[PDB]
């Protein structure tokens, strides 16, 4: 109940909302139905539009118009944004010349900058270079502050998913809001993007920013704005914010657009008529700049231009339909279109079973335009699996294409949509950053978007919540400001271990025909001590953030990190220069695994469980094919160097190992490589006790990992030999699931050279995602600055063209 009879006279846009039933005058009361009666009267004025023009020049004020002309305007904060430029004989902003903004000039009594983030949907990333011609204020924006060529959103790249991460700094499996609509089986209710339950707060997780600045002190304009209400008056309502006294008036302000995405629906993302809509926001950044330069401001407010997603070609006719594949159709809901999630209709049919639905959606058609996948299974990249309103089945589309469940749902209107994969280009979306806070005329590399809220609290002098960004990864979009942290503590110092046990205490079922001089004696003692260490560990060891038991083992190929209660190594390093040469396993070595005398029976894996698991098979971190010489091969088969591998992920890690390794030492002039596991049972995206794991190799007490990590690294210069680097690193990362089959693959029953490549391309990973994964924290020792590093940790290589 409203009882819309109170007035909004005096209270037009008031930040403080008020309780139902007393009528609201706030930029929501349209959305919950309940303005006062004279709402459109008094707060949406649109008499005399929104330009002065020369006769209006000093008029009268009347108090009808929706801008005023008048003398008093300035002082009052409400002119037409244009003012002096048609009554003052001033410029508009975006034809004055760009001058560096060292320092905040602002007016006497802001006691920090303003942030206007300036939010708009469907913003893909080529449009900066593509519409550059009809945006001239954008432009100028983009190269007089700071910029990426890309922001990456995050899956799906759907709406308020990615406003609201933008918002929290946090992945949609944390928020909350995991699509555009959704089932949360606690509460028994639905979220839709039209309608009233997306208003109730139990949906909304995390702490948003104007949460965030609100509890320290520092107040926030209303972010969220009725569809009604114009632009125009958007703009001149958060002018007139500004103008408040200094104990009323915000710190942080949104602004937000519907377009170009309303237009890219219906036209597609380079449709002829998407110039217009990119004209319209050009035309509304403008009105703002002018606005804030009338105001003395525009060398005071920090500017933040950001979208949402992208845009990409999608039509009625690029449909899959589940009715192809499944004949149980009617006994599921499927959420449709660019992504597909799948549920029973009916929690009270017993018969519905998840597997049989996956297995007849998988590899079917020649050219199947979507993957099914346990979300479990799903690239950890997306980190889209941790929240129960996430159904456990899960279909990837390609980019291009919809999933839906019968022909009738679909019957064309729309050109484009979005939704798909985060890597996807066409999704990729924008960041300009400008004011006094951000760097002058300064490109940065492509960084997520929840990097970003970070930032903003860095603006705002505010303490972020906890949230996924990685604090200091953006330290180089920012004059000052910047938060310098410091590196975690280490929490378990390792063991370093010698010669402790004899041969014959090992009873392991365990062979290895190796029964085979005091040069080569003193010189593989200081290789077991740690001699070759320098080349193989180039950036220090890894520290352990959690409290375990491990040794340092050194050898003289590879050093590895090897855990006393997972029996096997967290962490295993070695460099590979460009001229190594790949070796095969000798015959007289092929099953051979050898006791590590430096390591208990007791802390050891045994082969006798191998061999009567018969599904689970073994493999090795440092690779035999690479050892550098005939006696370091043997270092290789210690069952120290041993890891639980399904058959069928053999296949994809020797091809790894045994081709792709070198041939990245080519390409990049050495690199070095850290591999290892990664247990992940509650697929959180965090590293597991030992208490949640969920499968061990039959008959012991060895732990199966979900995933096999690896961690490449080389000169940025390529010039420079990865072990003799000057300057900044390049890295690229895969976390692969650690898979019975290769049902992913639809190409896998093929040599690993037409499907293992595109497999760990999907499955790139940036450093951070290992981190959180393993409880490792990589790149201690390295002569650069800790915030370069924290970039380097955030880079995904996505395998994407320019
Ligand atoms: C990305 O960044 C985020 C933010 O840092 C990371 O998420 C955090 O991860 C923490 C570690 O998992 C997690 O810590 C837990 O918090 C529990 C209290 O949580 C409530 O309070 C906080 C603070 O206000 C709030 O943030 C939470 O909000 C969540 O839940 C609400 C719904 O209630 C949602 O609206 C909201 O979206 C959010 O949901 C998300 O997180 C929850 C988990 O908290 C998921 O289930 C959801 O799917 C969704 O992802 C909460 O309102 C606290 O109770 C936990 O403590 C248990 O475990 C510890 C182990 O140390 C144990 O010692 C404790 O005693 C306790 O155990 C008991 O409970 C167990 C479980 O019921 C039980 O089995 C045992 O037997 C014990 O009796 C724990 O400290 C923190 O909540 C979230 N925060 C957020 C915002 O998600 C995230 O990990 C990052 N991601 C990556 C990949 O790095
Ligand atoms: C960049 C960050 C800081 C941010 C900006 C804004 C900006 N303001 C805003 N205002 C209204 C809508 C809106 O209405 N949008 C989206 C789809 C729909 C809903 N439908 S509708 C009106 O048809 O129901 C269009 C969207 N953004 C909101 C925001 O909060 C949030 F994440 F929760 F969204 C966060
Ligand atoms: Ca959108
Ligand atoms: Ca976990
Ligand atoms: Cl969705
Ligand atoms: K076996
Ligand atoms: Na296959
Ligand atoms: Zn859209």
């Amino acid at each position: 109940w409203t009882a819309t009879s109170g007035s909004c006279k005096g209270r037009c846009f008031e930040l403080q909302e008020v309780g139902p039933p007393d009528c609201r005058c706030d930029n929501l009361c349209k959305s919950y139905s309940s303005c006062c009666h004279d709402f459109d009267e008094l707060c949406l004025k649109t008499a005399r539009g929104w330009e002065c023009t020369k006769d209006r020049c000093g008029e009268v004020r009347n108090e009808e118009n929706a801008c005023h002309c008048s003398e008093d305007c300035l002082s009052r904060g409400d002119c037409c944004t244009n003012y002096q430029v048609v009554c003052k004989g001033e410029s508009h902003w975006v034809d004055d010349d760009c001058e560096e903004i060292k320092v905040p000039e602002c007016p006497a009594g802001f006691v920090r900058p303003p942030l206007i983030i300036f939010s708009v949907d469907g913003f893909r990333a080529s449009y900066m270079k593509k519409g550059s011609k009809v945006m001239p204020n954008i432009e100028k924006l983009r190269s007089c502050g700071t910029h990426a060529p890309y922001m990456r959103p995050v899956y799906p790249t759907k709406t308020f998913p990615n406003l609201y991460t933008l918002a929290t700094g946090l992945y949609p499996e944390s928020h909350g809001i995991v699509g555009n609509s959704m089932y949360d089986p606690v509460f028994d209710a639905s979220f839709h993007l039209r309608g009233r339950e997306k208003f109730n707060h139990r949906w909304w997780g995390g702490q948003p920013l104007w949460i965030t600045a609100t509890k320290q002190g520092v107040r926030a304009g209303t972010f969220f704005w009725s569809v009604s209400i114009p632009h125009e008056r958007r703009i001149l309502t958060i002018l007139q914010w500004l103008s408040l006294p200094d104990n009323e008036r915000p710190s942080v302000y949104a602004f937000y657009s519907e377009q170009p995405d309303f237009s890219g629906h219906k036209y597609g993302p380079f449709g002829p008529e998407m110039t217009n809509p990119l004209r319209e926001i050009d035309k509304t950044v403008g009105q703002l700049m002018d606005g804030l330069k009338q105001l003395r401001l525009h060398r005071c407010v920090n500017v933040i231009f950001v979208g949402d997603h992208g845009m990409e070609d999608v039509t009625c006719d690029r449909t899959e339909f589940l009715s192809n594949y499944l004949t149980n159709v009617d006994d599921i809901t499927l959420v449709p279109g660019t992504l597909g999630r799948i549920r029973a209709k009916s929690i009270n049919n017993s018969k519905y079973d998840p597997k049989t639905i996956i297995a007849a959606l998988t590899c079917k058609k020649p050219d199947q335009h979507f993957k099914p996948y346990m979300k479990q299974h799903l690239p950890k990249r997306l980190h889209y699996a941790n929240n129960r309103r996430i159904e456990d089945i899960h279909l990837l589309v390609d980019r291009r294409w919809h999933v839906a469940r019968k022909p009738l749902d679909v019957y064309c209107f729309f050109q484009g949509d979005h939704g798909f994969d985060n890597k996807v280009n066409s999704m990729q979306t924008v960041f300009v950053g400008y004011g006094p806070t951000f760097k002058y005329r300064t490109k940065v590399p492509p960084f997520e978007n929840i990097e970003l809220y970070n930032v903003m609290c860095d603006l705002l002098g505010l303490k972020p919540a906890p949230n996924n960004g990685t604090h200091g990864s953006l330290n180089h979009l920012l004059r000052t400001n910047t938060f310098r942290p410091t590196m975690p503590d280490e929490v378990s110092r390792p063991n370093y271990p010698g010669i402790m046990y004899l041969q014959s205490e090992f009873d392991l079922g365990c062979t290895c025909d190796d029964k085979v001089n005091k040069l080569e004696e003193l010189n593989k003692r200081l290789h077991t001590k740690g001699s070759t260490k320098e080349r193989h560990l180039l950036y220090g060891r890894p520290a352990v953030l959690y409290r375990t038991s491990y040794d340092i083992l050194y050898h003289t190929d590879f050093e590895s990190g090897y855990s006393e209660i997972f029996l096997m190594p967290l962490w295993t390093s070695y460099t590979i220069s460009k001229q190594a040469e790949v070796s095969s396993i000798p015959e007289h070595l092929t099953n051979c695994v050898r006791p590590d005398v430096r390591v208990s029976p007791g802390f050891s894996q045994n082969c006798l469980a191998y061999k009567n698991d018969k599904q689970m098979s073994y493999g090795f971190l440092f690779p035999p094919y690479l050892s550098s010489s005939p006696e370091a091969k043997y270092d290789a088969f210690l069952v120290t160097n041993m890891v639980p591998m399904y058959p069928a992920f053999k296949r994809v890690w020797a091809y790894f190992q045994r081709v792709l390794v070198k041939k990245y030492a080519s390409e990049r002039n050495g690199v070095n490589v850290i591999s290892g596991p990664i247990f992940d049972y509650n697929y959180d995206g965090l590293r597991d006790t030992e208490d949640e794991i969920k499968q061990y190799v039959e008959g012991s007490s060895i732990p199966v990992p979900t995933h096999y990590y690896s961690i490449i690294t080389s000169c940025l210069d390529f010039t420079q030999p990865a072990d003799k680097c000057d300057g900044p690193l390049s890295v690229s990362s895969f976390i692969l699931p650690h898979r019975p089959d290769n049902d992913e693959s639809c190409n896998s029953s093929e040599d690993e050279s037409k499907w293992v490549e595109e497999l760990m391309k999907m499955h790139t990973a940036r450093v951070r995602d290992i981190e959180h994964l393993t409880g490792l924290d990589f790149y201690r020792k390295t002569s650069r600055s800790y915030s370069e590093i924290l970039t380097l940790k955030t880079y995904l290589h996505t395998y994407e063209s320019e």
